[PDB]
């Protein structure tokens, strides 16, 4: 039932979820390098979260009788201009992930593959949260601007994530 | 104090630990594809293990004052002639990972980087277990030869790993 | 079989550890003098911790069959230009302690005194943390420069240390 | 990959650990014979402890891919002029086991067998304790001299070891 | 009052109990050599159990005021054709150990040494179990023959012993 | 992965399991017709049980992503010479159902279809029980013979089945 075309694409998106993890891990290294252990922590938590996103899709492809094929994970970028620019890139990347999910929804429907549609609804809801979390911190870094105490305050708040 | 040479090698090995995890994840797919869910499980656990291995080094490079550069993760192989060949590939890959850790140990000696030498001793000990665990299962699968009832028994046991 | 050369190098290091403690107690007074009770708390904790490093080495010297000679503890300096300057001194000092530790490690290697070589690996690993904890505060102090509200945020953080 | 000459050496040291136990068990019969039930206890405990030392190495030869050959265990001596002489024998014995372990460490270094080098570090630190425990009791027994009431106070203390 | 002839005879039977331990230890190696870590476990446990047998009798000789002499433990054998042959050697060995204990019993009665007779009744019952446990596994392995799965099923049964 | 071959074979076994049900329901009517309400109840319970056997296969064919086709269920026979003759038909019939299952097992193993092999193992075990149960009552009736209080005794006993 699950079509070979639907598998390939889910396999794409599995790779996109892993590269996001890996992107966030590179950011963990960047925030590490500029003293911000709380931001670093957030990123490490996001890395593991995106890996979990990938695995939940890895397991669904196998369950449905599809075959997971893993592809290369690209070398991510490694520097950003500022914590603000880091999170702005998070936001934009997550909006891109949200696009690619909306398309998998659309493909599922064309193929009348109701199981893959229903499953992707998890990721549709999850992307709403991803974008909003990312936006919310972007807004906070914009008011903070150059104010070093506010920056360190946000960094503590972020160190608390699990 | 940590040299650039040494930071490079460690960043490389971090990439290799992540690759190892990714190979084992591939094998988990292979094993799903021939209905050995226990072998699959064993791999899925070893994938989490190797990622953890990677992170302990990722954190160490940054504590030593160096900077983690992340590199592409190679697309891994996707098929194996049999369960025996896949664990034969496992054992061998592990013997190589060991060789890599031994070369890192020697570099640390050459450079008198006592901190990195001591740190690496954990991997010296871990690679002993890695090899032995893989070899034991290669042996089991040799003893089992062609008997598919015995394969499923070993499969159910491997499904018990957490 | 522990040599005289070794027993004296270890006794001198016992003195260096106790002086490191004492130095950090002098910095505690300095930080009290300028209203930074959290910086003061950090130094106090570090003072107990360094005393604890000396005591582990004290016990070991006798465990090996040696005798601890105690030497004078030098009057430490009592003024620094700034928090940043004081923590730059902590860092350069701990880099020097490391350098002494590594000397002992070499001396023990050179003497085939394996028991002492092994005992000191704990100090090899401890010094990694010691340099990192201090460099992290130096860097935060740099990031902060003259902003006194941020300095006070950081003082509060250090008042948490146990 | 462990060499033959390293396996054989380890297996000789397994034998020596077992002999050590057996020597200390003979000593327990000695002490029973002169009514000193605490010195007896101390030895029975150390006979178990040396067996544990042997089994730890027995397991490691197997976990490296080697195979353990077991050897005759020589008939230990059965008499000593006095409690002081028995514990002197214990001391000179343990200093000799330490020598044996140190030779093992050297061999491992020469062959670049880092895995064995690292495993043996446990026996390097254990021998530090073994020498000091036996030495303290030797020194106590010298302090004590021919006083029989004091000897029995020591005997009672030694009966508390578990 | 226990006699000299009895004390020697119990002293030899200890030796025999320690040898049996050592024999079983040798088999543990042999089963470890051929992949059967569950059989190996059984053998480690029997190795401990026979040491407990020896010590119980070591203590009894003491309790009666005899002196335990310790003799060389003999180098054991180290290969067997198969799991079956090994357990046949176990049973035959244990049947022989029964014979020795039935001889100590008849000696005891001859000397009217009731306290040694009563003491030996524990070993008389224990041997009934020793024989019956060995024979049960011989019987099971014959029925098993060359069937690999069934072999592995029993090796897991044996991994359970404590 | 599950073959067309294996699916049609399972669907056919499903038919066989529903027919078994219906055969047992037809006997419940027989036993009802001759005043044996306990035998009837036994059949009604066995009818629900074989329906459950069916549905577990229906669900399994469908989980593995194959399509259950439903075939006609044959008119079963409706009379028997006696309770004994009736339970002899149950036995023969169950021995036949065992034949079919063992055939489904070998086909699975041919196609190396290990999920299906493992799933059928429940039925192999279940059939061992079916046969033993039927056989046992067959035997209890050979004994009862013409004896009427013992037939009513057996009849109460089968009332009890839930
Ligand atoms: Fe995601
Ligand atoms: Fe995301
Ligand atoms: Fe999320
Ligand atoms: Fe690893
Ligand atoms: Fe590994
Ligand atoms: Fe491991
Ligand atoms: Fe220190
Ligand atoms: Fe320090
Ligand atoms: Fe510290
Ligand atoms: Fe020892
Ligand atoms: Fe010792
Ligand atoms: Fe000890
Ligand atoms: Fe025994
Ligand atoms: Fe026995
Ligand atoms: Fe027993
Ligand atoms: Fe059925
Ligand atoms: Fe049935
Ligand atoms: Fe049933």
């Amino acid at each position: 039932s699950i079509s070979e075309k639907m598998v390939e694409a889910l396999n794409r998106q599995i790779n996109a979820e892993i590269y996001s993890a890996y992107l966030y891990l590179s950011m963990a290294s960047y925030f590490d390098s500029i003293g911000l252990k709380g931001f670093s922590n957030w990123m490490r938590v996001q890395w593991q979260e995106e890996l979990m996103h990938a695995m939940k899709m890895f397991d669904f492809v196998s369950e449905r009788g599809g075959r997971v094929k893993l592809y290369a994970v690209e070398e991510p970028p490694s520097e950003w201009d500022s914590p603000l620019a880091a999170f702005e890139h998070v936001y934009e990347h997550e909006v891109n992930v949200t696009k690619r999910i909306h398309e998998l929804v659309e493909m599922a429907m064309q193929e009348k593959d109701f199981a893959t549609y229903n499953f992707l609804q998890w990721y549709v809801a999850e992307q709403v949260e991803e974008e909003a979390s990312a936006l919310d911190i972007v807004e906070k870094l914009r008011l903070i601007g150059e104010d070093k105490r506010a920056l360190l305050f946000l960094d503590k708040e972020l160190s608390l994530r699990q």
